[PDB]
């Protein structure tokens, strides 16, 4: 990975988690990227999200762990993420780790440089989520949905 070429905007497409609670309508984790900033010791996001209807903005800052590739940041809990695959210029896939209480959960992200990625980018998505045990129940297709599109 050359983290320095994932930079730019992105877009939201497939959400997944083995909580599916919160990556649904309402769940903190359904958020709505806009962009991710490389810096020398982070990745600063910009995401928008929906609460009570209207478009909001989130702003979050991931640095860099001891373990290389891997990032933190404070959000609901502690999360730690890693990059699992990308072509940069078409798709990112995101794994993250929360814990919070005691419990965690994964979440799994595919981002595009457009608001769609066609649907063999989808499916090797959904096949690497089955392989991290989210089922295809707990992957949402966030294309229809509301992901804030106005507000970018
Ligand atoms: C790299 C994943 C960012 C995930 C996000 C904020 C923690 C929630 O969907
Ligand atoms: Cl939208």
């Amino acid at each position: 990975l050359n983290v320095e070429k994932i930079n730019g905007e992105w877009f939201s497409i497939l959400l997944a988690s083995d909580k599916r609670e919160k990556i649904e309508e309402h769940g903190s984790m359904r958020v709505f990227v806009e962009h991710i900033h490389v810096l020398e010791n982070s990745l600063a996001f910009k995401f928008h999200t929906v609460i009570d209807g209207e478009c909001s903005e989130i702003f979050l800052v991931a640095d860099k762990t001891e373990k290389a590739g891997e990032y933190s940041v404070m959000y609901d809990g502690f999360n730690t993420f890693t990059i699992l695959k990308t072509d940069y210029d078409n798709y990112i896939m995101f794994h993250l780790i929360n814990e919070k209480d005691g419990k965690t959960f994964q979440l799994m992200e595919l981002y595009g440089r457009k608001a769609d990625l066609n649907s063999d980018i989808k499916e090797k998505f959904v096949k690497l989520c089955e392989e991290h045990g989210i089922i295809k129940e707990n992957i949402i297709d966030l294309t229809k949905t509301n992901r804030c599109l106005k507000a970018r």
